[PDB]
């Protein structure tokens, strides 16, 4: 019966657990990462650009490191977190480790698989698939893995305008 992301409760990268009724009224860019791919630079940079130019317009980017493709978010939380801060000096949310696909994926990603269809098949296909969700916390767009983030600037900006 779950009507929009706001429902959710996901365990932060500090361990700290947050309802998803946190990001209400704003547009959400919601993404899958991992550390050892060979687009993680460019997803991350892309993604910290996005997030200095929109955040005060009311953009929030939520990061979901995953496991299950290729062995490549091998690390733990602490890691992760050090990794991504030092490196791209992300300032968006990052999350604790969940799977994104199967029975034991996070709710959140079952949720957002039940609303947006892949391309041909609907499990999330690799590191950095991204969902667009509006300000009603409706997912209303889904991007494979190879859409650079800027690319997704313009729905963006769509939604952003929207009440
Ligand atoms: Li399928």
């Amino acid at each position: 019966s779950w009507n929009s992301i706001y429902e959710f409760t996901v365990k932060d990268i500090n361990g700290v657990d947050v309802s998803l009724e946190k990001y209400r009224g704003h547009v959400c860019l919601i993404v899958n990462v991992a550390c050892k791919c060979g687009a993680t630079d460019k997803n991350y940079r892309q993604l910290q650009e996005m997030h200095t130019r929109l955040v005060g317009k009311g953009l929030r980017i939520l990061a979901f490191p995953c496991n299950q493709f290729g062995g490549q978010e091998p690390w733990a939380e602490a890691e992760i977190k050090k990794f991504v801060t030092e490196k791209y000096g992300v300032q968006f949310d990052m999350f604790s480790k969940i799977k994104v696909n199967g029975s034991d994926a996070d709710d959140l990603y079952k949720f957002l698989k039940s609303r947006q269809h892949g391309t041909l098949t609907n499990n999330i296909k690799w590191n950095f698939s991204k969902f667009l969700v509006d300000r009603q916390g409706q997912p209303v767009k889904r991007y494979s893995p190879t859409t650079a983030p800027y690319d997704i600037e313009g729905d963006i900006m769509e939604l952003l305008e929207k009440k």
